[PDB]
């Protein structure tokens, strides 16, 4: 390569396998938001809550394929496995299921960027930090403060509890 | 007829019953949405919705009616039964009750278009796809996420989720 | 399920199956894009062109699953099959490529069209008509107009024809 | 000094070795765009192209000169060596001379970014990071895309090539 400078083969394989995990998650959180769109289903705000996020891992897919080809490293593309479920359960198991996915997506950054410092890779650690890291945390929080309003909301009322919260917490019209 | 062209007696007559349904129809939602304004009811978002239908389904009897002069054919009148019941019960009975209207409505529509279809009739089959059959699957649809929500909000407190499901899902002001 | 009518297994099981197509052909495009922004190819142009197709294939399949929800299907996820080639060489071959990749789609999109006629499903075979076929046709006949204004520009000077088609054709900046 | 803090000597000397280097740089780009300036090479956008950069490695030596003083070094300047060329051939030519300039600014980035590190210095490590490490990779991206491009238009007909780059590609007015 006429431009790749102090990139490892081992930071260019590990960016490609994190490529198919964000496609992956991508995929996860189409069908949950499709799941919530069913008429037998039917809670708006957690299908935008979850398509929302199947485009921001799209997103994130693309940024880490245009950085690798910014660093002269070549995209390799797997087969993507299909979501671990076909129904996901209350608006509960969803968010459990989303907060799950997000802590194994927060790993393999911790992980990539931990062989980025190895290697002395820092563009590789300073764009993790800089378009991923806070994102994820920023997520986190954000789902693990809808999972303890969720489960507040549950007392001997579940239904009445799961469409409150879809109505006043999340964003639908 | 002068214009007429293509257009069988079969399509003529079916397209007249067909409007008979519709005005019945709107005739079922002027009673659904005064039983809503009833003092001793008092669900505004739910009057709301079946007036909007109501208006919605007489736009529709007009529409048939003008593709039926478009075609040269011959509006009949028929009489209109008045709607199915006096008193609609609660909102789950009344969204119960639109949905076997539309249901009935559609199944109709499906008829009339595999008539078109034998009388190799294209304009008729047309004219129900572009304004009629989407709406009614995409007015279904609706009908199906409102009463899931309806259902998820019993509970043991069936009088508060009835308020709630008005306030917090249907449009009122 | 409480909304659905007319509406066949059949249909249901190949509107599953055209969306793994179109989910499919977004990754193949994803990839295409991402070989012409390597910096030993370096296509703006082309490049973009792919990346455009990634996306309208995303929307496609969103609006295959919205479909499926709308008439009561369940939407079922399989795993994505990885592109058929990791490197896509010249424009020629890369638009060659698209060109059999869509008329897959559209002979997929034909005979679900086909199943829906046998089935008497008009709202299925009018979706089709409206959101796909035309979209399908006017594209591959762009592609057939870039095929041949590449064809042209081959000669004896191929990478002088390659610059010229990708700055005077495809859109960059 | 009654600010300095956390900044050692080592620091200190390599940041002025490199505002030498960040200067020098500048200084070759200025040659770079007077030679595409000559009446007999006469290649606007080529010119246009090293003049930004001379202008940007120049910004980049007083950005450098800021955080010495902002850390409480001492900025110590260097005779300034004259560029390795007098002309400089190509622009394909010359678009080679230019990534081996901007990989060897890299490398003594990369060099001072592990110096830092070794010294538990953050603050120049994150202003490195910040102001320069992505600027050199995005930077070398596009001298890699120029290359790739330069050379499909070589073909047998070099002066063609070499027009037609300099009038589709690179900015001119
Ligand atoms: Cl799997
Ligand atoms: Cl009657
Ligand atoms: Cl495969
Ligand atoms: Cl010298």
């Amino acid at each position: 390569s006429q431009i790749r400078q102090n990139y490892s083969t081992e930071v260019e394989a590990a960016v490609n396998r994190l490529v198919n995990l964000y496609l992956r998650a991508s995929y996860t959180y189409l069908s949950l938001g499709f799941y919530f769109d069913r008429d037998d289903v039917a809670l708006e705000g957690v299908c935008h809550f979850f398509w929302e996020l199947a485009w921001e891992k799209w997103e994130g897919a693309w940024r880490l394929l245009k950085m690798q080809n910014q660093r002269g490293g070549r995209a390799l593309f797997q087969d993507l496995q299909k979501p671990s479920q076909d129904e996901w359960g209350t608006t509960l198991d969803a968010m459990k299921a989303a907060i799950v996915l997000e802590k194994s997506l927060n790993q393999a950054l911790l992980d990539l960027h931990a062989l980025g410092s190895a290697q002395a890779d820092p563009h590789l650690c300073d764009f993790l930090e800089s378009h991923f890291l806070d994102e994820e945390v920023k997520l986190i929080k954000k789902m693990g403060d809808h999972l303890t309003n969720i489960q507040r909301l549950v007392g001997s009322q579940a239904g009445l509890g799961e469409y409150l919260f879809e109505r006043l917490t999340l964003k639908h019209d």
